[PDB]
């Protein structure tokens, strides 16, 4: 009976959300991990499972040398005419003047799949969302980039006509519907045909602190036509500093099979360092852009407000006709490596998991060493989302190398970057060791050095463990899986953050994770097999 | 009978030379540059021919999303058992602790092809050679990468043995040869057999002002068993500073069939602005690194000698037994487009030219405008290196935008951050006019903006033209080949140069180019048509 | 008989020669610290002894607030007329289009004082020479800034003429005698009338690696009419990259009495970390510049030469006529406080050693702790210079402290963004306490933190040592004397060389010192009592 915001927590950003019968599902933005676009069911809005990823294939999906937090920006999922719409972006250019993306449509009959060979629809902006015109047209309405140093960089909503025997755009339809307001960066469009007129909910301010939803309407889909909602933003966390929730804003609008409202939001529980004001910096995101929900109501106007003011509630009611959801208690993940196939939490890099990378099956993940954490080509790595500030990871895994440059363990992640992990390798003096490594914007620190720790002679498995604790996380190794010994370095949550990684890089759009890889930049295909994996989440 | 340095002027870095009976052949690193890995002919070392390049598909190179001046490095050309051996290396990481990189090996019976299917070798290193040694072993000799920030970086001469069966490395055959000396960065390592001894050259300091030559022998191939030649280093510009050639290292020994030596090395011309001290900084070299030929004398002792000092010489006499190679005055270039395929002195940005990018063949060369110069990925683009200091460029082009999305003209640039042009495009008021942007460093200009030049109603073709001239360069543009206005800007020349990239950015090799792009960031693949393309050489 | 190069170790920049009889005499320049203007005495050239400052007052130098490596920059002193003449410069700006400066005379017929009240001459730019004329004229001859940032910051050598009765320059006199060479920065002018001719020697390149020593000459003091020696420049090590002397160039040129020719020149011992290019960072000068002494002679054509080539010697024969000099046989200081005012080799920043900074005598020094070593402004700290690479400094002090923000110890400072020191302290848990800590351009680290080592409750006097061990140093500290504990921590001395703070300041013309020091930010005037102070150099 009660939605507890966020409702899917850790990297689950951009939601698009829609209704078919009973069924809600969403869809999350994906960036460079792969497979792309993630999907999520719910029949009562409360629990939610996992389901299968659409672009699984680099027939769908290729972004190989994509930097990271590019990829897969929002997407949007609709429902028309016995099918399954999904229009998604592929951006190659994170920073600097240009932003250059492609949008994409494929379709299915079952969300499970399978999706049809992409067709490329334009560029124009990223946000690129399908709309079904009752009257059967159907249009694209996205953000529109405007690369002029001398213009604001967010150009209005562009929304241009389908020609729907090809699903191919008519440019010569293309206008303008809408500038925002003085926040601007308006983008996120989506539009819906209730009570006679045409609803269009926007994003402005960019996706941190001083992100808002916004909404105008219409009567009809003319250039510059759309009307702002007095008495506005729809929704923001921007004036709302102390509040559990932060950066709402971007998301979408579903209604219930009874006439209900409900609308998903990107969110974000930022923390602070103890020593830290709690209003600068306004916190650290290392559960990223997760997604949340907030009930709608409409005013005497016909203008959509949300429940419990602009800033949303942690806790909503459930829809009335809710139907009971069974999921998971919680995101712990426990992998035997028994199945041939990768559990659905897990993701890689940019590129399907292919027997390049290595292979899972009978008892064992093995990875082939390939490149390290720091390229945008060929990591041989698997990665789940934190989705819990307090957590314990663990890992059994025997691995031979016999040159420094052969490395693999345990890891968290946010990019090429901004990582860290405790492995095993070699080194001149003792030959197989454990070190700790991290990369902080390419400030790159190897703890122990010299005084890494030799794997004693009869040492065929090591385990190894993180410990995230909010602010802060630590690395433990054993010989035998019962006696621990914890690496006396700590590290700084901070570094896998969207705020940290904004500091320095216009690409900040994921979440940190953690998981196995191992590294081979000799070349020479050093293979690491991990017995196990176990990622438990503990009381916030 | 007087080879002029440098002797193949503009970017033509990284240079392997060989002999095989009385012709002489150089390959060159292209970075990100397609084709892959440039070759040059001549049987005086005076005048050079171009052929076609090696790695001109993506079974051989495969570099879309590649960073700038990652690609193809320092290339090893070498003739044995009656056919040509090419080891190249695709570099994937340009700056931070890592530089994952693959070492590949083609082969061909005829230097202009067709090239067998490339063998992955190994990582471990750039710089990688094949030495073929007489009695009938074969290794690898590279450069060795060390990632741990308390080691310096080049850790080393790193030879290990071939199966030559299959030419797959042996990995516990690996050891260091040579480990330098403490100008450190010891890297570009060949080998060679005379006179009873392994020669081992190598470069050092990195490529920049402080960039070496080394040489050392030994009797074996055994771990640290090279020697350091007296009184050295082989060659350097380092202590030269105001020599007309700087930045010589790296490079490539060879005898003549009389038995003369001589030396190919990579080398700059970096030229100073007016109010700058002439030695700090030493200069910026739009032209990149060129390739020089010195020749090499044997002292009593059995080291070899640059001919001139180890400074070199501007002027070097060709070999005795020299048989005259007639090639083209200079690197002046007058394109019709009256061929089906793209003169060899074009270059696309890391893929080949395909149907997607556009086509050429009866008096036009059409390109569909793709992404724009700041991607790494297809991007409908052709350019030639700058190969004089002066020059005058021109082209003639028909574009018909209706978004401001759509650009298509004249450009130089070095790399995604580093550009200029002069572009038909569209605005909001004028409809079709003509801009001209610079990207410094993200730092992005448009000079006319509102004021951007109205294209005539009756106008077809647009003229384009760019003057270079060393420090400087303008564009000019006309609506009937005749009457040119300059566009009011004067662009500063240094920010195509070496030394500028590298004051921000650790990838730098490349050199200026020259050419013709169109965009479509819209994605609507608007077409730009081109009737020719001038490249007039002027005096220095 | 020999002269072993640097002859003036540590801290000793810009050397100004002159000869008076049998007698040489150099005067260095001391930027912050005070008394300002250094100068040493010697009949031999081979062995110095420090004399009295000149500018020991406030009426002669007023220093407080100003930047690090503002004040006395280089001096100018000479003996005409039967009497010494000082030329020195309080520069107030050190970075940024201007470097305001104004350039002052004071006279004594004592090389030891007293010193005339002082003349303010002009500005225009630093390095400001005296000339006197065989005629009986007089002229200041000086660098000339220049603003502008679309010229060369350093225009020429000005020439002004004194009116010789009141020694006010008359300004409608100057003129630019020399524009240098193509290297630019030209500074340091000297005149000298020898053989009929002027000969202007002046410094280029700046004081870094590329700096210069050149000499031209006229037979007038005409405008431009200074023609460049040929086959320049006269002294550089620029292209000498492995010689143990770095940075000669700007300095004086002085007879013998007997007809014999020297020249001082600032010269620097920069040094590698063991992993770093001997080349690339050339290295590290936490000595700064000292001074060097090389011979010269004159070529057929009536040039001066360097004996041993441009790059200079390392030893060096002392004049045919040279008196043995008696002086310490290092610069180990051995200080009990016996004296009731201060060893020559301690300084002061910025301000002099007055009753409010404390005193000093009967076997104690006092300091009254005010600000920290982080201000411009009233700082209670007395420094001598690093003048080896490897020595032990030790002192014995007491002090009482009742908050955090009182401090007092054993310190090495570069400037206020650049220092380290070992101290007692007061901390909430423990009481009084040691703590190290380092600030590194305001990056601030405090070793111990809440582990601060506890002061047992009888302990009256803590002793401290730091040892310096060239590339790096470390702290420790005793409670009785004789049982030494080491805080575990390696300092490395990079952090206070002019090579590194030049990376972030365009002020980096000082050197290490090490000293004592007490703060109290609380502004309660508590008082540190010292009770000696030993400095012991050891063996390179």
């Amino acid at each position: 009976m009660k939605i507890q915001n966020p409702v899917l927590p850790g990297f689950n950003a951009d939601p698009s959300m829609i209704r078919v019968g009973d069924t809600y599902y969403i869809a999350n933005s994906t960036f460079e991990w792969f497979p792309g676009v993630r999907l999520h069911e719910s029949k009562d809005l409360v629990h939610w499972n996992l389901l299968p990823s659409p672009l699984s294939t680099t027939t769908l999906l290729d972004m190989k040398g994509n930097p990271a937090s590019g990829g897969i920006w929002a997407p949007d999922l609709s429902y028309a005419d016995g099918k399954f719409w999904l229009i998604y972006t592929d951006v190659k250019i994170t920073e600097g003047p240009f932003k250059d993306m492609t949008n994409y449509l494929t379709t299915a009959t079952d969300i499970r799949g399978p999706w049809t060979d992409p067709i490329a629809v334009n560029g124009v902006g990223f946000d690129a969302s399908l709309f079904h015109d009752e009257n059967g047209r159907k249009y694209l309405v996205q953000q529109t980039w405007d690369h002029r140093e001398y213009h604001h960089p967010f150009n209005g909503i562009t929304l241009t006509e389908f020609d729907t025997a090809t699903m191919q755009l008519k440019p010569e339809t293309a206008r303008n519907i809408y500038n925002g307001t003085d926040v601007k960066l308006v983008e996120g469009p989506h539009l819906y045909q209730i009570s006679g007129y045409y609803y269009l909910f926007a994003a402005e301010g960019g996706t941190v602190f001083t992100h808002q939803e916004v909404v105008a309407r219409s009567k009809t889909l003319d250039e510059l036509s759309f009307e702002s909602e007095p008495d506005g933003p729809f929704i923001t966390n921007m004036d709302t500093p102390d509040f559990y929730l932060q950066k709402q804003g971007h998301g979408a609008l579903t209604s219930t099979p009874s006439g209900e409202w409900y609308y998903a939001s990107l969110v974000s529980r930022p923390w602070n360092h103890t020593n830290e004001s709690s209003h600068d910096p306004r916190g650290w995101s290392t559960l990223g852009r997760e997604t949340s929900i907030q009930k709608v109501e409409w005013d005497d106007a016909g203008w959509p407000r949300v429940v419990g003011g602009h800033g949303g509630q942690v806790e909503v009611d459930a829809p009335k006709d809710a139907i009971e959801t069974t999921a998971p208690k919680d995101h712990s993940q426990h992998d035997d490596f028994d199945q041939p196939t990768l559990d659905l939490n897990w993701n890689t890099l940019r590129q399907p998991f292919t027997a390049q990378m290595g292979s899972v099956g009978n008892g064992e993940l093995k990875l082939i060493g390939q490149q390290t954490m720091s390229s945008n080509f060929d990591v041989s790595l698997i990665a789940r989302r934190w989705q819990a500030f307090n957590f314990d990871a663990e890992t059994k895994v025997k691995f031979d190398p016999f040159t420094y440059q052969q490395m693999a363990g345990l890891a968290n992640i946010y990019n090429d970057k901004h990582y860290s992990w405790i492995f095993i390798t070699w080194d001149e003096k003792k030959g197989h060791v454990i070190e700790v490594a991290q990369n902080d914007n390419n400030n790159y620190t190897s703890y122990l050095k010299d005084d890494a720790i030799k794997i004693p002679d009869g040492t065929n498995y090591v385990w190894f463990r993180t410990k995230v604790r909010k602010q802060s996380y630590t690395y433990e190794y054993s010989f035998d899986g019962q006696n621990w010994e914890t690496v006396p370095v700590e590290l700084d949550a901070a570094i896998l953050s969207d705020d940290y990684v904004l500091q320095n890089y216009g690409g900040f759009f994921t979440g940190a994770f953690v998981g196995l890889m191992a590294a081979d930049y000799a070349g020479y295909k050093r293979v690491a097999t991990f017995d196990y994996f176990d990622y438990q989440e503990l009381p916030d």
